[PDB]
């Protein structure tokens, strides 16, 4: 009967492409990016600790 | 002892250039400016004096 009357609908929402879960920016250290806010390079030293004497 | 501790700091502000003070468009004549704003030519015609005779 309804040839011309029944629509059709789109979906407002797009499906989002799934890719892979992202991990590895949460489990390094972030530390040194208050620092870094300009130049290219990070320098970070570490300590040696002082040897113990009897 | 410290080889990897000690910075070394960039200064904030930039050396600007001395360059040399501009002097020439104060000292020659403006007028035209007031005519000027719309064309690409201003015409300026001259006297020629009538000649005396015998």
């Amino acid at each position: 009967a309804f040839n011309n009357f029944i629509p059709e609908l789109w979906s407002d929402m797009l499906l989002e492409e799934w890719t892979a879960q992202t991990v590895f920016a949460n489990l390094v250290n972030r530390e040194y990016e208050g620092i870094a806010s300009k130049g290219n390079v990070v320098h970070i030293a570490g300590v040696v600790a002082p040897t113990v004497k009897d």
